């Protein structure tokens, strides 16, 4: 082969799908055509994987439009043949995926553990790092436990009391309840009485079967783009303001850009993050830098702040999209060798 | 009859416990209430479907796979396809991988992507489980009493880390573990600074990750742990041979319990502990498809803790199904909002 097959993963039962699909879009767009022969997957809302192989007709169309069409290739998978793992329902090579599933099952470990059974190098966070970011009261855990400042939180499952835990967190702190698991909104839920606090708790466990509550902190949103495997490189600083309004100029000084930059990076370690992440800081009026999130698929759509902020910090995308599969990959080949060496070891 | 389908085997250095554990589960599995059927997943990570329970039960798995009964299938995103277009049904998967991919939230993952109920730890308790620095630190963050643990990567340097350790611990006499694997090659005890530093470098050839220890002394005591919201400890089990003071058996049953509910843990754990001479209790890990053989200590410890395996097997479905039950619900409303 003169080119490395790239499967681009995208959709999927989640309600990112379509930021999801705008994500995957910039991708396929963006990947360097000399290196590349780009597939497209597209898992649907109920969770059917369609192929498509020709990423032209992927950024012209909708997928929902290619499936309709029959361009786009119902498959599943062929477990054990690692040089093709797609099987339509004629198999396809893949020496690489890209994750492109935003939120459940795309963030969560789900798609990554697949992935781990088809023995597929794939881009960014392992099926535990994944695990770990996607709850965000797991992460936090992680992060203070490995003196990583963070916003504080309380979990709270629904087996727990909810009488008296108001009044406790604003004796220890206005506060959001929220999913720790969810991106949605729908799931982020700002309360300023003790009444809201047990609706919002009430409401929010209708979508999460955990949750944890915050302190509503003053203070800058801003965004750290993390790269690498065991060398992780962070980008400039951005910001967002919530209306959101993104920019990768932000004018922070020299002191809390180094921080912000060395705290991402110091995160991203320490939750074993691989390929990329997107670190989501609060940075309070005091200065004071507060990971809030770990993201480990960020959008990628091409206004997304991951990519831009890398662009803004002196690599552009194409070269971004290079190393996150060079990552991959190698991350891949080091993980065969662990395994392998093992296995001959316990066996013998 | 609902339709159980048994995962076993795997790309696993257990791969051979994972077939007794397997075998054993189909054998005392309710007839009556199951149609069982066996995934066996080979050494190289091919997949198997044998609809003949009574077949596994009479051949090994590899057996099948020469003689064909156990059918190579793939997914459907009825859960499995024959590579006759033939799809086969299941209500509930058992996965019964120990270690790797098993343990590990990756057959969880598949699992999670194809909506199908299944037995035992979700995704992100699997994963904070199987990797052990990580358990503990969930753990000890927690207020879990666990065993000390100092995790290197690669990357750090070793030099004064044996000094450094030897002071914090105490003692001379550490364990060089691999945070993610089992098998005894991976872990490794060390009395000197020469040890250490070969130890280390043993460990870096199979785990990315490692934990060093003290050596603790006192007795291994084990505790297995059933449930989903409302977990319910067995009597302690003891390893010395294998076997199943009443403050002291209440710390166990209480941390174990607090430990599964720590790490988000459902369906069943096996949580294992040193007690000390001074009585003691620390957590060392928490196992998330612990052996389920016929000698096995989880299946053994809820037997003499008044749970026949039968019985223990219909309740581990039963958690599997309400909890998928449940999942659902949450995402569906979600989707809805």
């Amino acid at each position: 082969a003169e080119k490395l097959h790239i499967s681009v993963l995208c959709g999927g039962q989640s309600t990112e799908h379509e930021i999801s699909i705008q994500s995957a879009k910039n991708i396929v767009n963006t990947l360097d055509a000399a290196k590349y022969l780009i597939s497209v997957i597209f898992i649907d809302h109920v969770g059917r994987w369609y192929l498509i192989d020709q990423p032209e007709m992927f950024l012209a169309h909708s997928p929902d439009h290619l499936v309709k069409e029959g361009s786009a290739r119902p498959i599943t998978i062929a477990f054990g043949d690692a040089a093709k793992p797609w099987q339509s329902l004629r198999r396809y090579s893949a020496d690489c995926v890209f994750p492109m599933v935003h939120g459940t099952q795309g963030e969560d470990g789900a798609l990554q553990g697949l992935l781990e059974l088809l023995n597929l190098p794939y881009v960014g966070a392992n099926v535990q790092s994944s695990a770990v970011c996607m709850e965000k009261d797991l992460t936090k855990t992680v992060l203070r436990a490995g003196g990583i400042p963070v916003v504080d939180w309380h979990t709270l499952s629904p087996r727990d009391a909810t009488e008296g835990v108001y009044q406790r967190l604003l004796d220890r702190w206005e506060l959001f309840v929220k999913a720790v698991s969810l991106g949605s909104s729908v799931a982020t839920l700002p309360v300023k009485t003790e009444t809201e606090f047990t609706k919002a708790v009430k409401e929010v466990f209708r979508y999460d079967d955990r949750l944890m509550v915050e302190p509503r902190i003053r203070g800058r949103e801003i965004e750290c783009a993390v790269l690498g495997n065991g060398a992780p490189k962070a980008s400039l600083p951005g910001e967002i303001i919530p209306h959101a309004t993104t920019t990768t100029s932000v004018d922070l000084s020299e002191s809390v850009t180094k921080q912000i930059q060395q705290i991402a990076i110091d995160a991203f370690k320490m939750v074993h993050c691989s390929g990329m992440a997107r670190v989501d800081f609060f940075v309070t009026p005091n200065n004071k830098v507060l990971v809030n999130e770990i993201n480990t698929i960020p959008g990628f759509t091409n206004i997304s702040m991951y990519p831009k902020m890398w662009e803004a910090s002196g690599l552009p995308c194409p070269n971004l999209l290079d190393q996150l599969i060079e990552l991959a990959i190698d991350r891949h080949q080091e993980q065969q060798k662990l395994i392998r060496c093992y296995e001959v070891k316990a066996r013998s």
